[PDB]
């Protein structure tokens, strides 16, 4: 029954500890000899960059990269640092340097690649997603690679799942949604027939449960849940 499994977001693959750590190598990194507190720039900035992202939400896609320099160009006249390019090949570099994925998502991609299409979905720009998923070590274990700014829009736009689908060749019923956000996802609350799981890695997404068919704290059950349902 089951076709191909759908990982949507870095948050079904990477840790909150390995992405907290990339952000805060990333503004060390940017700000190099200057005085200036990373812990601190990462807090303004990403509450800067939610921000003017959010604005774009469900509407045609600009890309990432020129609301990032914009955020971070603001942050180096307020602060008086000079700005070292995109901060996007930063975090690939930082990616490589420390990782971050959960212990079992190469187990997990492993075995589901070689029975299912096994994609992944991004509200990202479609360079820089394959590069951070090359950076893991994780890029050449999808069979697909979907992006906001591939469909066109970003989170959430029916047009994302529709060509990550149309990559994969089946309908929705024969295929499973992994995600850990079932408001800030690609489909919103929406999945074309697709049989949801909902990753809650330690139980604390109460206000999640009822939106989501299977709910699991480690990826290795959407192995089960995946064989259960042919």
């Amino acid at each position: 029954m089951i076709r191909a499994v759908f990982f949507d977001s870095l948050g079904t693959l990477i840790s909150v500890e390995g992405a907290y750590k990339i952000h805060v190598k990333e503004m060390e990194e940017v700000l190099g000899d200057y005085p200036l507190n990373p812990r601190t720039l990462w807090d303004e900035f990403d509450k800067l960059f939610k921000e003017a992202f959010s604005n774009y939400a469900g509407k045609p896609y600009r890309p990432a990269r020129f609301i990032l320099e914009e955020v971070m160009r603001k942050l180096a006249e307020k602060y008086g640092f000079k700005y070292p390019g995109n901060l996007q090949e930063i975090g690939v570099r930082m990616a490589r340097r420390y990782g971050g994925l959960y212990p079992e998502v190469v187990e997990v991609l492993k075995s589901l690649k070689g029975k299912y299409h096994v994609g992944v979905i991004l509200n990202w720009d479609t360079e820089n997603a394959t590069a951070f998923l090359d950076a893991l070590g994780i890029k050449d274990l999808f069979d697909s690679i979907t992006t906001s700014e591939e469909a066109g829009f970003a989170y959430p736009h029916p047009r994302i799942l529709e060509l990550a689908l149309k990559k994969a060749g089946v309908k929705g019923e024969k295929a499973v949604y992994v995600g850990d956000n079932p408001v800030k996802d690609a489909g919103g609350s929406k999945n074309l027939g697709m049989t949801s799981i909902l990753l809650d890695r330690k139980g604390e997404k109460r206000e999640f449960w009822d939106k989501a068919d299977f709910r699991v704290s480690d990826l290795r059950e959407v192995i089960k849940i995946v064989d259960e349902l042919n």
